[PDB]
């Protein structure tokens, strides 16, 4: 592991503070701007939609990525939640009420066993079964996100290969002739400190770079800086153009 | 089906000639600028990499999309061919020699049987087992490409679901917050008429639009008009921004 404090410029330029953790898969080498915050664990919030999707798929509570999840009819703050969704759009728009249905269906016993199978963070599901990744006991660090994502990438998590392929498809965020990004955002607000997540990887022709970032996020108005700052680190390191 | 020569307008702007065929999956409605040319069958050339990939995976000729096809050591006229590849980069760079090896390992009996199971065009593999899609008897139309791609999208082809998912992964061309394009190019030169292909689909939040286009390509510096003209059609019909 190697610390590169020059990435802090990208945080300072935007009156922000956080961590970016990169992992070069071919070279088995890690880079971060803050080794200690790289290993600090937070609530995963929306990034928990990755393991939650894996478990729901594996147990059959979600049949596939085409299955339609009917809006429960309750109007909520976020406009894109007040409609039908499938797994692709539930991930894309981070639709909490859908994933809370999953968790309630999965249940505490199976959720706990699956998080141990995944070595997911501190593997603690204490709290409400339908909200523990937002205000319960589960905590995961940026480096632990990468360890989790590396196993997902190689289909080595303890669920079906099909489940892992469907979720990696649902993580599709961006793709062009130079790279593919599969990733998931999160915004943890129910328990201080308010932080924003972006975790995933960028696939190149010849390599895979895993990334996990979090930053202090007192207001939702800075949420776009998660991707902006990450991408500026990726550009500085010549990973993307 | 609906004819729409308003799109011809975009073939004149570049004084090229061809056909674009769109299929609205939700509405079950087809659209084309040239009803007659939509049903004209051509050599598939590089678009055959889709069914060839499916068959090689289903039969175990390709274990997965990480498996490395080592360069045979013959320097060819296309620099990206002169290196190692996996399924992802083989598709991306239309690496013909890689797919020739697949075809030889598949054999002409199993290939024939699979193309019948696929309803792939005229289902005729006459010619060399390792080049018939470039200079043999196989012929497929733009509308027949759509029928084939619709089956692949829904995992309804007579191969494992896993094979179809891997191939759809490998078809990934472009993705942003508005759409996802999975597609494959092709350039048929060995037999007249010289035509270029682009076939695939556009995934939206609430719909998928299948497309298949071909056009006269006397020389290969007009190749970029395959994607350029197709998008002009998609932008006109408000499918993509």
């Amino acid at each position: 592991w190697q610390e590169n404090k020059s990435w802090n410029a990208h945080f300072t330029e935007h009156k922000s503070q956080g961590v970016v953790v990169l992992w070069n898969e071919n070279k088995q080498q890690g880079f971060t701007n803050n080794l200690k915050r790289a290993n600090q664990a937070f609530l995963p919030a929306g990034t928990f939609k990755i393991p939650n999707s894996l478990i729901a798929l594996d147990l059959g509570v979600v049949k596939d990525e085409h299955q339609v999840f009917k809006w429960d009819g309750q109007t909520r703050d976020i406009a894109t939640w007040n409609r039908d969704h499938n797994l692709i759009t539930a991930m894309k728009y981070s639709v909490v009420p859908v994933y809370q249905e999953f968790a309630r269906q999965i249940g505490e016993a199976r959720m706990s066993k699956m998080l141990h199978a995944f070595d997911y963070g501190n593997e603690d599901i204490s709290g409400n079964v339908d909200s523990f990744w937002l205000d319960g006991g589960i905590r995961i660090s940026a480096t632990e996100q990468i360890s989790f994502l590396r196993k997902l990438y190689h289909n080595k998590l303890h669920v079906s290969e099909r489940s892992q392929r469907i979720v990696k498809q649902a993580m599709l965020t961006e793709a062009n002739g130079d790279y593919i990004i599969r990733a998931k955002t999160g915004y943890s607000t129910r328990i201080e400190p308010k932080i924003g997540w972006w975790v995933g990887w960028v696939e190149l022709d010849d390599n895979v770079w895993f990334f996990a970032m979090n930053m202090d996020m007192p207001t939702s108005d800075g949420l776009g800086l998660r991707q902006a700052i990450t991408k500026e680190v990726l550009k500085q390191e010549k990973i993307i153009p």
